[PDB]
């Protein structure tokens, strides 16, 4: 029937077919699908339609000090079409309105998909932030409020524990043999191999591997973890033992394993190899007083440690004894819940019993920091898991916005697909418009390109469509048919090509043809619509990857400029990278906010659509420093000389330098504690403002690029070096106060994101000088500056090659 057309319609829209039972051995995806019905409806009954609709972007965080001092007669001038209207800071949506009278009208941005309303005042609002630190005039319609009824929704023993190895089976392709381990939340409770076998098309063991642990020891979301040796791993695949239902699970297995590459989130997911042709199988049955004073200096000392510092088993028979002493302080729950042995059925007890009363948790101020690290890989235990989502649930709606895609991300690590953090998307993203935006994107990256997780994300992101809407459904159809054609004429102009004259003329022709999506919200922007396509704008920017340069024009005739919106189609690049590292930049523009501080990063939208093919920003006025070089010529007078170039008044070029000096401290800063500082000068661009930032992350000596070029714009020692200097430290100490939270996404950014083992982690805890008084961390990041200095161009030159 038609409501048959609309799973077709969600499928379309997911990219994956959520009904499809070709590879499962259970009913845990359809399990989920029907256990999400019941939150959807929930947040959907809840919410309310006006404020739904009109989705205001706001914030209870202060105002910060650098936004004050741009206001200094507590007058804001709001033009309405059109008069200007003097306005304060604490004035409300409705007594502006009301006084611009002296009934039901609306404030909706000029040019835009966004409004100014709700019960907060104008200085809590992030467009009217956004306006006041870029010093740009607040323009606001008086248009009619959106119609609530677009989105409405179409309503909807004893006995150890034994496994039997019967053989492996491959037509594909030394010596295999088969591990079998029983991890919980990584940690190995007990292993066992098999006998090595001469490696063929088909090994049969028809073994019994008996395990050390009794049957009632297993702890649910323990993992029988299945892989391939040959002395080196090739295959892989996990079993969830303890299934959805609570039951010990029993049965023939014929799993299709994952093959390696020469950890990772990858390797932990209860998904099994789609590809059923081609990949390795694996065939398995199942039939079955108060402390002294010095214990207390240590154990306080461990408690104050960092993430990754490990535990010894001293420190955790510490952690375990004294765990009600240890309940008392927030910043020990990860390491106390890293002592339990999971593989006991009476200390999971005793720690069930522990997490019974935790008043001192439920009272602490909320630490993201420390509710990611129980939301990692380390913990799979669904309770501990439930404590951090429970802290996640206070968090304001701007907040899950700057954490969205690392919780997204985060979604791997539960073992079941039905998760606490999974039903607390959900809510997130169907209670607030902008959150649901980017986290159908982000769950459609993930299911584009994972075979891993794609079906528990599309699951998820089924659930979600049910619930957003009818309007945003159209909104994301449109989004998704529009993306499709520019992708097929990306790779189409990709496979034909420095650039041709026929290339040109087939794009020209491609864009021409393909405009006869009349309008369409811009995926890393969705305050954009973008309507007809600039033709004459559209070009192949020549890169060794053949992208696209596309500009359209604003949809709104509300906009004020003439503008376009400039988006780039790239093919070779894997952007999932590039979104994790610009959304920790904007997570470290909020760490600096909260010390009242602004680096100008630029961190530019950028969304990944499918496998190694995405979609990037074009940020104002902006070049490469590596071209401004070339055009005049190594010398390193020439970035100051196209500063004043670009700029008209002398004013306008001392704004520019402050903000040169504010962003290049800004991008030393995080590049050096990401370690993604020693950067080709080709990849550091720059606006006609005087605004450094970096691009192009993905796929990615000195600590950090600030060459004699950028000295130069700052005249070197100087007073605005001095400047330079000084914010760094500024900022560098002020990331160092947020160390845990930085490190625990640093690792899950490598876990989720990247080809990673745990040398690779530890660079940003050193980076971070963890265990170092605040004024040896500063004389560090100056020695740093100082290397920078004395190295010059010498990497610089040497990357021509
Ligand atoms: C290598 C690669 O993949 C890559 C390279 C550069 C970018 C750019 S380019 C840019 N900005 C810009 O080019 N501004 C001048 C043109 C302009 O007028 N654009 C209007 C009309 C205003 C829309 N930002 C970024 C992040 C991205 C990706």
């Amino acid at each position: 029937e038609e409501s048959q057309a609309f799973q077709r319609q969600l499928t379309a829209l997911i990219g994956y077919d959520v009904t499809d039972v070709s590879n499962v051995h259970d009913d845990e995806l359809e399990f989920t699908r029907r256990g999400l019905v019941t939150p959807r409806m929930a947040e959907v009954a809840s919410r309310d339609p006006k404020l739904y609709a009109m989705h205001p972007w706001v914030t209870s965080k202060p105002l910060p000090e650098y936004l004050w001092k741009k206001i200094a007669n507590n007058c804001i001038f709001i033009v309405i079409h059109s008069q200007t209207i003097k306005v304060s800071p604490d004035d409300t949506p409705g007594a502006i309105l009301q006084s611009f009278f002296t009934q039901d009208f609306v404030l909706r941005v000029c040019g835009r998909d966004e409004y100014l309303v709700g019960e907060t005042p104008i200085k809590n609002f992030q467009w009217v932030r956004h306006c006041l630190k870029n010093g740009e005039e607040i323009h606001v319609v008086l248009d009619t409020p959106p119609d609530p009824a677009l989105d409405e929704v179409r309503k909807e023993c004893d006995r150890k524990f034994r496994v039997k190895i019967r053989g492996i089976d491959i037509p594909v392709l030394l010596t295999v043999f088969v591990e079998a381990n029983i991890q919980h939340g990584q940690q190995v409770l007990c292993q066992r191999r098999t006998s090595p076998k001469p490696f063929t098309e088909e090994v049969l063991w028809n073994v019994w591997l008996e395990f050390s642990i009794k049957i009632k020891d297993l702890p649910k979301g323990a993992l029988l973890n299945l892989q391939i040796y040959c002395v080196q791993l090739l295959y892989y695949v996990n079993l969830l033992l303890i299934d959805h239902r609570f039951l010990l699970r029993r049965g023939e297995y014929v799993l299709h394993m994952w093959q390696i590459s020469g950890f990772n989130a990858d390797k932990l997911t209860s998904a099994t190899n789609p590809d059923k042709e081609n990949s390795m199988s694996i065939s398995i049955l199942l039939d079955n007083a108060e402390m002294p004073n010095q214990l207390r200096k240590q154990l306080e000392a461990i408690i104050a440690t960092d993430p990754l510092n490990p535990l010894t088993a001293e420190d955790k028979e510490l952690l375990w004894h004294f765990r009600y002493e240890s309940l008392k302080h927030p910043k020990a729950y990860p390491k106390l819940f890293s002592s339990v042995k999971w593989g006991q059925q009476e200390i999971v007890a005793k720690t069930y019993q522990l997490l019974a009363r935790r008043e001192v948790w439920d009272q602490s101020a909320l630490d993201v920091g420390l509710t990611m690290q129980l939301l990692d890989c380390n913990f799979s235990d669904e309770n501990v898991r439930a404590i951090a989502v429970q802290k996640l649930e206070s968090l304001e709606d701007d907040d899950v916005l700057h954490y969205l895609l690392q919780l997204v991300q985060a979604v791997k690590f539960e073992p079941y697909h039905d998760s606490a953090l999974a039903r607390f998307l959900l809510k997130r993203g169907l209670r607030n418009k902008r959150i649901g935006h980017f986290l159908f994107w982000f769950l459609r990256s993930e299911i584009a390109q994972s075979r891993h997780y794609q079906q528990r994300f599309a699951v998820i992101l089924e659930a979600y469509l049910r619930g957003c809407g009818t309007a945003m459904l159209h909104d994301f159809t449109q989004q998704v048919q529009v993306i499709e054609m520019l992708q097929k004429v990306t790779l189409d102009i990709k496979s034909l090509s420095d650039v041709s004259s026929q290339v040109i003329s087939q794009l020209k022709q491609k864009l021409e043809n393909l405009q006869n999506p009349e309008s369409f919200r811009v995926p890393y922007d969705p305050g954009l619509k973008a309507g007809a396509l600039a033709i004459e704008k559209c070009k192949v920017m020549a890169s060794k990857k053949k992208p696209l340069w596309l500009e359209f024009k604003c949809a709104d005739p509300t906009a004020l400029s003439n503008e376009t919106i400039g988006i780039i189609f790239k093919h070779g690049d894997d952007l999932r990278q590039d979104m994790l590292i610009l959304q920790i930049l904007r997570i470290m523009e909020s760490i600096w906010e909260t010390e009242s501080l602004d680096l100008c990063l630029l961190p530019y939208g950028c969304i990944s659509t499918g496998d190694k093919i995405g979609m990037i920003e074009i940020v104002k006025d902006a070049t490469t420093i590596a071209k401004i070089q070339q055009s005049t010529v190594f010398k390193d007078e020439v970035l100051n000389h196209w500063l004043k170039e670009k700029s008209p008044t002398e004013e306008k070029f001392q704004a520019a330098v402050e903000r040169f000096v504010y962003s290049c401290a800004g991008y030393c800063v995080a590049t050096f504690v990401l370690g993604i500082g020693d950067r080709h000068n080709d990849n550091i661009m720059i606006t006609e403002t005087g605004n450094l930032f970096h691009i192009d992350f993905g796929h990615i000596r000195v600590p950090f690029v600030l060459t004699p070029d950028f000295l130069f714009v700052m005249g070197t020692t100087s007073p605005h070096f001095q400047k330079f200097q000084d914010i760094c430290v500024k900022a560098y100490l002020a990331l160092r106060h947020h160390t845990n939270l930085l490190i625990i996404l640093f690792s899950m950014m490598l876990m989720t994101g990247m080809p990673t083992s745990k040398e690779d982690i530890e660079y940003i805890r050193d980076a971070l000088t963890v265990g170092k008084n605040e004024e040896d961390a500063k004389k560090y990041f100056l020695d740093q500056i100082e290397v920078c200095r004395d190295k010059g161009w010498t990497v610089q030159f040497n990357w021509f090659l």
